[PDB]
């Protein structure tokens, strides 16, 4: 319960990265509500912020670029007076068999999902070490533990950010700060896009909870992670995915 | 908060066990406190557990006697009208090199700490698949995962009891039981028996976050996995240990 | 190459166990060819052996058996003048879902798989660590990794084979011994077990090969493992499964 | 045993990457030696595989450059006829902690270790799918899984390439092409630069081999996954450390 910390979330304007936003809130957090495109989206989860009792503005910046990382750490210490909780949520995927895969599809992907923790990371880092605490949580995937035919990018990316939360953890445990990661399955706001009904079905058969995951179950080991009593805890990844990778 | 539900923790008299059955009877669970030897530490913990509002009793079994856990099991739905958690926190130590270790030894540990944990999941399994709902947490040890030059026995039974963990995931699924396992380091509890301040000092060189661990980082842990929000967590294992195996 | 070795395999009298034993017999290696009761196939795999020019003994043992053991050690240095290498292959499975898997089904299959591995590594150990070299190659399974629903016990017993190669190859490193494990996934001589097409088919599915193995695969991977040139790996598993566990 | 064989080796001029291209040409295989900067290494090993009965070319290509490894693999299927087996080796360390490290050695170590593994096996895929046959082996570090504090570049870019190695194996089995990785621990060619007395006592302390590994017991597990008999073994990564990962 979170009373008096301020949360910085990438990719917070919907999905998983809007569930973690809320959570984080419910908890007690003042919480940045961090997008790429779409100011409507995240206005809407910082007045649903604001419903329930807490503080949040929404701020623009592009994961990928330094200087956006850099004013937008800076714009929440500002506003809020510092940074206590890193969750890094934004990422896009852009599938291929390895064989079609464009070099750019694989640029894109990496430099949003892996370079992008890489820099916030090393952006709250300061205030973070300074202060004496903190909590980084990463969201990876269950893709980048098992690999996946679609998605060379995307698993490539995650598996190298579960290994980068390794790092962080190790160079961040002397200063109070734990770095760990979530690792969803097939979540229901990711799956929006899949929508054909055997693709679908199969998928199913994966899991023995037999059912998709929603955003609550990824919000849910979030803030179990930003809380102070997850103190022991550093440098692990969570699968939340019904029973699929085990 | 556990409200309405009860709990089952083998091993339960002091430390971790301990830890884990008054910070479930915190959470609103009536609690079983489960003893192999001396009732006078496991009517202490009955005691704590009625003083912050709950309800426990203390009930001896050795785990690895099939009649001993039939009786047990049947005692908790018998006096509390059913079983909603089991927590098999039950095991011994009996550390020697491999070439010098005894076969009894060998076979009390495994018996204990393995042994113990298929026939207390056997016991409760009825009962869960019945009322379809239930939480399994199992305590193993973060040595199960790596290895450790003093400890065969131990290492092959918490190596046994994560394997097992993701079996009974598997098993109970369709019937909204989850399975999950904790495997603690170095626990300030059960580090009685080192006060050799050498291997001490080399040990906690092992740990990023620089320090041991204590019986309620445990707790906490187990008592995510029992509630009903982590319902897509099965199968896995956190482990509780600064860091020390990542 | 393993010209003037002697080798030990538990379990050799048919499928895995046997392609094992012709293989290393191949390479140069005496072999004792360990059997649990199929005396009739022991000695046809020993025929084999001195058919490619080596030579070999058939050898019945309980590995479950601390008498047996030591009895079957001490014929393997008395006859052949030395143990060289172990291969732990011995392991029946007893499948059942966990709810009424018997307590004699789960002692049977934990004594034999896991105990054995302790009992024979235990046995070997002061020969390999006098003459400061040796190999131990544990036979594990994918689904100690993984889990499996009807499989509880095997599972268990397997977890542990594995984590018991990881306390070995520590303890023995420094005498010159490597200890590693084979985990075969599913392989055609090894389901024999099983004739139902409804279970054999949904198998089939989880294998990006698209095929089942052959004993040979994991012959050949465990004669990698016993060679010299493997110096300076230990305590690791190696999944021969095509690709079912990445 | 590599007989008619043709091995494409980036990162081929010294040490890991030499000594895997001279074992594949020991084997029977004809060579392309790949190399970034300075030609001259590079001859000498082409001179060298000569010399043992082989043949062999130097070919310069960034392998993070699109154009350069579409060339590549070009000339070697000009060259040589066909390409059978890929060894990504090529890398780039620019170690720093997280709060000092640069963006361009991030982004140097991300493109030159890990996109040149996609580039790579995008380049030569094309020609194993068409003639249903392929060993691919990616060379990443024990470093990718349990991270380690200098190196948060690196630790991403080769938990990154075990990911890939996953996605890899699961899309190109259907064309009977295995891919693997290999995960180098500690050995004496990679640590040229670490001249500290100090640095090296404690790195040596974490290996129960107790000893640096040597560029050949690389090559030792490369050949043995670039053979046929591995043809069961698809998606893994095989640890060669001395133990310091289990």
């Amino acid at each position: 319960m979170l009373k008096g910390k301020v949360a910085l979330v990438t990719g917070a304007s919907r999905g998983i990265g809007r569930a973690i936003a809320i959570d984080l809130a419910k908890q007690g957090a003042n919480v940045v509500v961090n997008y790429a495109g779409n100011e409507q989206k995240a206005n809407e989860v910082v007045d649903e912020i604001k419903k329930l009792g807490s503080d949040a503005i929404a701020v623009r910046a592009d994961v990928a670029n330094a200087e956006d990382v850099t004013n937008m750490v800076k714009q929440t210490v500002d506003v809020f007076g510092q940074v206590d909780i890193l969750v890094n949520n934004a990422g896009v995927t852009k599938d291929n068999l390895l064989m079609r895969m464009k070099e750019e599809e694989w640029d894109t992907v990496i430099n949003t999902n892996l370079k992008g923790v890489f820099l916030c990371t090393k952006a709250v880092s300061r205030f973070m070490m300074r202060q004496r605490h903190g909590r980084i949580v990463n969201i990876a995937s269950v893709v980048g533990v098992t690999g996946n035919p679609g998605q060379a990018n995307y698993v490539a990316a995650k598996a190298g950010v579960i290994g980068l939360t390794k790092t962080s953890a190790k160079e961040l445990a002397s200063r109070n700060i734990t770095v760990n990661a979530i690792a969803p399955g097939f979540i229901a706001t990711d799956m929006t896009d899949v929508l054909d009904e055997n693709i679908k079905a199969e998928m199913l058969k994966l899991i023995p909870a037999a059912q998709f995951g929603e955003a609550q179950d990824i919000a849910n080991a979030v803030t179990f992670f930003a809380s102070d009593q997850s103190k022991y805890i550093t440098g692990q990844t969570l699968n939340v995915d019904g029973g699929m990778v085990m």
